[PDB]
């Protein structure tokens, strides 16, 4: 009569589950398994682990369950979703594909799930191969020492003033500050460029128009093609070197094709500022992307020495060891910088995304919130929308009647502070699409498209949009639409 | 009562159909529709039109059948594959979706169909918002009058020999001839540079290097990325102008973003050989793309006068009217040229690509065979694999036991000749895919990725390959594979 208390335990557990006291139920299920190895006990296990957010467990218990009872859609579909959470798209489609056959589920219910997974899978494999978000600008210019001077500063000259305006709006974080710097920089370029013809052989004018263009091209780089970005900073070098010019040049080239010439541009830069710690940081990134995980973290040390205050030289090395499966050196190295600059939102935010990767959902979730705190705690901008979107991500990673609102809440906000952020836009479109608001979902995807940086990301957005449009066309007239409602 | 006859007419009609007498069957099926307007009649009547490759009709007889029996899975299915045949993917997906609801089709065999149509669609909307392939390059240069000799040729100098050997291979059509040209122009450019460095003011070395760089340049604008092409042909224009270089500039420039200069480049060219044909032909291209359907034509006629022997000026205007709805004009215009250069494969191939756009799979199918003919009645290369894949497409444009074997061959050959042409590759992949040849299809796809020009197509080829991968893994352990066989 063990089944008596086998059944008894289950039920008693079902309650410890009912009142959200999940941690409790699990036990009663684990011990009820001692009496009888009934699949339902595993199904119930995987079920609660979901509410807890433990996906690797959900995928285990779910398997054990199926292993004793193949015909178990309620479970298989759960593993299909749990797999998607762990980012295991291939398995996600396998479970779904096996599901589309066996049980008679099918219908426009699981079809979209496959599409989404296939999508993420393709986009992922592919990766082994107007101005962008404000939160990116900030992370891009954060490695440089903020300029605010520039010699022979102004006169009652409008050009010299525009330069100051933009050069001021460049740094100083704050929203719109970046867009402001852009327009003023370009204008400063128009003027000087004009004044230069009145003094074709002027020194102070070239230097001014030099730094003026040195910035116009960088924003162009951040904008469309490196076409203009080149001629601009190139002419800038011709007018007057300037460290940043070379560094920027070394990117517009490393951008495409190959020419180990830029690894010499840094050198051309050092020719001026032999200790311009920003250079050693970038040379570290290039060597870091060149799979050269050594010389990379070698330059960084020089970046940290020639400027300990700069947080990035730490963040890079921090978990660089992660791309070297040295989670040990990482987890602690991040901590070193996690308390050395106990006010910097970066560490919390980045270390967070890395914990999310290594699948430490329980921790990476806390880290983001920490970043979100230290973030708005300062009137700057550092790690802007990043945390909000980054958080909603690992959340949606586990769809929940509740959890989904938390995310859609975060994304909605995020997409308001940084409208130029597609990462946020698609997020919502994805959300509103699951919320049967296909109509709303479409508009978002469509817009997400416009915001997307490259064609691949654009092709991604349109597919959904299109898949949604066909869904929208089907959900017309109750004659067919109502038929879909039966769920 | 009279159904006795309708049945007879049908039965008798079913006989003519069973005897490949398709145009014969439709007759009795059509008279049967005079007595009794039965669904099975429209159905069968549509089954004919399919074998007769009359897609438009298929959608028709297929719809009216549904309008009398909405739960006609077979017909619905057919109309879906019919629509996709006419490039109407949206509808194709709509039909397939309903077939998932309405029809009790529990299978999952609709999924891959939706994802194909979806994919095709997604790319179609996205579009409206290593050297290339031999057959492609062969067309690009096809507008320039051969250049076999340059001034002050050789003294012994290797550079001069190289430049010549280069120009030689440039034209001469034939595959591999290009790979060598590219390889020579770069070598010729090098040498002539080392030499021009010995004598800055030698106008002979300048000219040589100019035409040397110019050619290396345009090739770079094909191996992809104007960054390197622009600088090369730019220096070629600073050393010694040269009409042909200005044209390439306006092209590398028109590629990037707006430029009130890439228009002035043509005029600069003109200042050299005002009565040059190519120039006006390209200026007509820009005006043609700039929707400037107006001036787009004036520039061609003026380009046709300066070289009536050139086919291209004709082929363009030949349908610059099509883009201007005026079809008939494009017809006589294609005729006018078809019989003024009745040996050129171009006219026939560029007519076929058009006839197909208008859904004239009939005259277009022939127009291909025609071009495929005149093509072989030559030794050069001219219209390369275009005709093959061309008819291979319009062929699979209606999946038939016969159709999928005709095109499949055409592609096998198409790839044999032009191993670069990505189209040929995916074509097979698509075939191998349906041919129930998964692993092979996956390979062809994976390969199609490596050859795809832009990440745009890259992600596409990977999508399929990935879908295929999951499909394969499923068709394993027959406790799952068997069920898949019950189609």
């Amino acid at each position: 009569e063990k089944d008596k208390y086998a059944l008894a335990l289950k039920d008693k557990g079902n309650q410890f589950f009912r009142n959200k006291k999940y941690d409790d139920a699990i036990k009663y299920y684990n011990w009820a398994l001692e009496l009888k190895e009934d699949p339902v006990f595993y199904s119930n296990l995987s079920a609660c682990y979901v509410s807890v957010g433990d996906l690797k467990k959900v995928v285990e218990m779910s398997t054990k369950a199926l292993e004793l009872k193949p015909d178990y859609s309620k479970v298989l579909l759960r593993r299909a979703s749990a797999n998607e959470g762990l980012g295991k798209f291939a398995d996600a489609m396998f479970d779904l594909s096996v599901l589309s056959l066996n049980g008679d589920f099918n219908d426009a219910s699981i079809e979209p799930m496959l599409e989404r997974n296939l999508n993420k899978q393709a986009m992922s494999k592919l990766k082994e191969k107007n101005l962008p978000s404000v939160t990116s600008m900030a992370s891009f210019f954060g490695i440089f020492k903020p300029e605010l001077t520039f010699a022979n500063y102004d006169e009652s000259n409008e050009a010299d003033k525009e330069l100051m305006n933009g050069l001021s709006n460049l740094y100083k974080r704050s929203p719109e500050s970046y867009d402001k710097a852009d327009e003023s920089f370009t204008k400063a370029a128009r003027l000087f460029e004009e004044q230069l013809d009145k003094n074709n052989e002027d020194e102070k004018l070239k230097e001014k128009l030099a730094i003026s263009l040195e910035h116009t091209g960088i924003f162009k780089f951040l904008k469309n093609d490196p076409l203009g970005a080149h001629e601009d900073i190139k002419k800038a070098i011709e007018l007057f070197p300037r460290v940043n010019s070379y560094i920027y040049m070394a990117l517009i080239m490393a951008d495409r094709n190959d020419s180990t010439e830029y690894y010499n541009y840094f050198d051309k830069a050092l020719k001026l500022d032999s200790n311009n710690s920003s250079v050693y940081y970038h040379r570290g990134q290039m060597n870091f992307i060149l799979q050269n995980y050594d010389q990379a973290g070698k330059d960084f040390d020089k970046a940290k020495e020639l400027d300990p205050e700069n947080i990035f030289p730490y963040i890079q090395l921090a978990c660089l060891a992660y791309r070297e499966n040295k989670f040990d050196d990482c987890e602690t190295l991040f901590s070193e910088a996690k308390r050395k600059f106990p006010e910097a939102p970066e560490v919390p935010n980045f270390f967070a995304e890395i914990l999310t990767d290594k699948n430490d959902f329980d921790k990476a979730l806390k880290q983001y919130d920490l970043a979100i705190e230290l973030e708005n705690k300062l009137d700057g901008i550092y790690v802007g929308i990043a945390p909000l979107v980054g958080k909603a991500t690992l959340l949606t990673r586990n769809p929940t009647v509740e959890n989904f609102i938390e995310a859609t809440n975060l994304l909605e906000k995020a997409s308001k502070l940084d409208p130029r952020s597609e990462q946020a836009k698609i997020g919502l479109a994805q959300m509103k699409l699951q919320q049967e608001d296909i109509d709303e979902a479409i508009t978002l995807f469509e817009e997400s498209a416009d915001l997307a940086r490259t064609m691949e990301e654009k092709l991604q957005a349109i597919t959904f949009a299109e898949a949604a449009k066909v869904q929208q066309r089907i959900r017309s007239d109750p004659v067919l639409a109502k038929k879909i409602q039966e769920t």
